[PDB]
This record gives C-alpha cells, structure tokens and sequence, in this order.
C-alpha cells in the first residue's frame, strides 16, 4: 500500500530501458541530466526510499515495475 517498489526494481541491470517506451517516466530519460545522477543513486543507495518524495517521476516508475508493467 504504502509507497510502491523500491531500490531493488532500478538498482537491478538496466531497467530504465523498459521505463523509456511504455512509462510517462521515459520523459526524465530524454531530458533532464537527473538520469545519469540516478544511475549511480541506484547502485549503491538505499537511499532511495527517502528521495521517491524528492522526486514525483521516480515513483511513476515504480507503479509500472510493481503494476507487472500490464496496466
């Protein structure tokens, strides 16, 4: 209920692939440099759990890992 995934859905191998087609995510992959920034925040941090509030698209993403990506 709470939130939706976590670090481990992105922090896996590439998974922003999947987020660029069928996502409203893919919109921070084709613009804003916070990507890159992300990429390394995914590796490491656990952080993440804290940023999603940070960062409104982040949790889109999760919706779509978490959602079976079907709906």
């Amino acid at each position: 209920q709470p939130d939706l995934g976590l670090t481990q859905l992105f922090a896996d191998p590439n998974l922003i692939e999947n987020l660029k087609k069928n996502p409203k995510t893919s919109e921070m992959m084709k613009d804003p440099q916070l990507v890159a920034k992300l990429i390394g925040y995914k590796q490491n941090p656990q952080a993440i759990g804290q940023d999603l509030f940070t960062d409104p698209r982040l949790m889109t993403i999760m919706a779509t890992l978490m959602g079976v990506d079907l709906n």
